[PDB]
């Protein structure tokens, strides 16, 4: 990869978030875009922020430099899709930001897994290209033949985890520098482990996981912490529906609209296209959520905030209010 230039790095550190608070539930990051005319400049201002902030960069021997070294090379590697881009993983950052922090789940972890999360978020997604793991596997892709071959069929999360190791292969970008031994081994397992988890799915073995995990009072910490870390990451990756209405919206519309394409070129490639994918079924974007909210989101935040992270209450409680409002969108049409 190519080295970060020093006016790439300015192009940055000029953006100055005036009336924002990164740290916030109710941080709007479609607000923050909007706020500018280079809203990939501002994101990546988001992240840095973030991280600097939480304090943990600088307790890890990672510079200032390296930390927008590394943030300004994940964004390089992120495409103009819909929704698995850029903003959605700086998103997913700020998102587990205030779940560490607002709802302290800091506590059941150290400050390396802290720092390793927030670094996670950045690389999780990289490369995505607007398709499914099934989509590369139902079209014998070159991508998905490989998996096959391989015997690993989560074929993104997998090609994610290359490009992180990548990107941290050069010290200028490696946020993990300042480690060695045990806790630099535990850094890049702990961050693989997380991206792998993110795979849907792996999700219900991975939240059985976590619960029985957390139910049992001798559980092995160090696995203890790695699920809760899993967990956390997965946690971001669905949190569009724990956000105000009208962020949470602007997620689905852009969700929907990155499926629709999938669709879209699966029925150009005839192969097989799931009602949810295909734009020709039309389907109402409330009761996508409520489905949504009903059968994967709501569970799952419920069942981590009562096992463990009584902190995220919040989320339940944003779910259960966002659900209520798309019934009303659907009483009043
Ligand atoms: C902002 O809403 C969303 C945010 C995220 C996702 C994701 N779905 N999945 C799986 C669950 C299909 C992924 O694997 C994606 C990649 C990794 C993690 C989660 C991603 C879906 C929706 C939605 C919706 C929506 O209205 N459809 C209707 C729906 C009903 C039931 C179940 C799923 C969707
Ligand atoms: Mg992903
Ligand atoms: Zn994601």
């Amino acid at each position: 990869v190519t080295a970060i230039t020093k006016v790439e790095r300015e192009a940055v550190l000029v953006c100055e978030l005036p009336s924002f608070d990164v740290t916030d539930v109710e941080f709007d990051l479609f607000r923050a875009r909007e706020s500018t005319d280079k809203p990939l400049d501002v994101a990546a201002a988001i992240a840095y922020r973030l991280l600097l902030g939480s304090g943990l960069p600088q307790k890890f021997g990672c510079s200032d430099e390296v930390l927008l070294n590394f943030i300004l090379q994940c964004r390089k590697k992120y495409r103009n899709v819909p929704y698995h881009n850029f903003y959605h993983v700086v998103d997913v950052c700020q998102t587990i930001h205030t779940f560490l922090y607002r709802g302290n789940v800091y506590e059941k972890l150290t400050e390396l897994e802290c720092f390793v999360l927030l670094i996670t978020a950045l690389v999780h997604d990289l490369d995505h290209m607007g398709l499914n793991n099934s989509f590369y596997l139902k079209t014998e892709s070159p991508l998905g033949i490989l998996s096959s071959a391989s015997g690993n069929t989560s074929v993104l999360e997998v090609h994610h985890c290359n490009l992180a190791v990548e990107i941290l292969s050069d010290p200028e970008s490696d946020v993990f520098d300042g480690l060695e031994g045990a806790e630099r081994t535990l850094a890049f397992r702990s961050m693989i482990d997380c991206v792998l988890a993110t795979d849907m799915a792996k999700h219900g073995s991975a939240l059985e996981a976590f619960l029985a995990s957390a139910a049992d009072q001798s559980s092995d910490e160090a696995a203890f912490h790695r699920m809760t870390m899993e967990i956390i990451l997965k946690a971001g990756d669905i949190s569009n529906v724990t956000k105000p209405f009208d962020i949470s919206r602007q997620w689905a519309m852009a969700v929907t609209e990155e499926f629709y394409r999938q669709g879209d070129m699966e029925k150009e490639r005839g192969v097989e296209v799931l009602p949810m994918f295909d734009r020709s079924k039309n389907m109402e974007l409330a009761k996508g959520q409520i489905g949504f909210i009903d059968f994967v989101a709501a569970p799952f935040f419920q069942k981590i905030v009562d096992a463990c992270l009584q902190g995220m209450q919040w989320t339940v409680d944003r779910i259960k209010s966002n659900r209520a409002q798309w019934e009303r969108v659907l009483e009043t049409r």
